[PDB]
């Protein structure tokens, strides 16, 4: 099968863990007909804990899941552990302030590093999603997200993207 | 639909230069079919393939340093390919790690201005004891792509464990859609195939543009 089955009942869950970056993401994912819930107060341990329980959940009717973490633990989503998401996309957008990764299939991890409209990674990632999110596959979408941050910087930190997606992700 | 996406420059890597670019395939041997397939496919794709068989990792790094130093003005791109062998491990001297650690600086747009805005591809075959983090630290530079898989560095099983699935599939894809298809939907299907054959390929891009060997 070429394409991720992205015509389920529901699109899926968007947990945005933390001001204006959190908002746009929100706007845009909502326009991607995600259900978006926003977690303030940061701390490490809540995020983890929350993610535990979000993995605990019957996702049989969701195209994917999206977990954002915006600054200014995986084993929970593996197919064995989260079989309701197995060969479904599981998207990870981190904006950190050095990290390891492997393993598993259908994972994706967009990762920038921050130092009035906010960070460049988020400005571009939303400028893209919210213009071509439904037109382009995620991996060229995000590629151009790389090009626009590279490139709109200077007038007078690039996203690092790492994908195990076993198919073409289209927001249909 | 990319007809009409650009970005404050352009959509698709300029892949119509005079030459495609170098392929440097380094066999990490200790004390081959993969390494020949690779070779072939990269020749079908128009690369100038040289195949090194060395054993002191430092050799592999330096050989890389000196090719960074070349003028790839007439190059589409470059490809470096490190292949480590199944089920025995290796030893490395005190200054290798560091040396690995550096070797990306050599290729930045600053350090290597004949490849500024050109794809610098890397394929790593590594051991299931090495690390990958962003042991192989993901550089974080524009235009890099590192396709990365782990080879098992110990023993058992009978049907003598084959040529890597990463390489069987990568050659298979490249070798079929290499020219039909853009790199990331290639390396997406290379992932599919080694997963729908049950250590799955871990691709990490900073490509600023759509790469297609046209």
């Amino acid at each position: 099968a070429a394409e991720y089955n992205m015509r389920h009942k529901n699109r899926g869950m968007a947990l945005i863990f933390n001001n204006v970056d959190c908002e746009n993401l929100t706007r845009v994912l909502k326009q991607l007909d995600f259900e978006v819930t926003v977690y303030k107060d940061c701390r490490y341990k809540d995020i983890l804990r929350t993610i535990e329980y979000s993995a605990s959940q019957n996702h049989s009717d969701s195209d994917c899941i999206l977990v954002a973490i915006l600054s200014h633990i995986w084993s929970f989503f593996t197919a064995n552990h989260c079989p309701s998401l197995a060969g479904k996309p599981k998207l990870f957008f981190i904006q950190a302030c050095s990290y390891k990764i492997p393993v598993h299939a259908d994972f994706l991890i967009a990762y920038s590093t921050v130092p009035t409209r906010g960070s460049w990674f988020m400005q571009s990632l939303c400028a893209e999603l919210a213009a071509n999110g439904k037109r382009l596959d995620i991996l060229t979408l995000l590629t151009f997200v790389c090009q626009r941050v590279a490139v709109d910087f200077e007038s007078c930190q690039i996203p690092c993207i790492t994908t195990m997606l076993t198919r073409i992700l289209r927001f249909s």
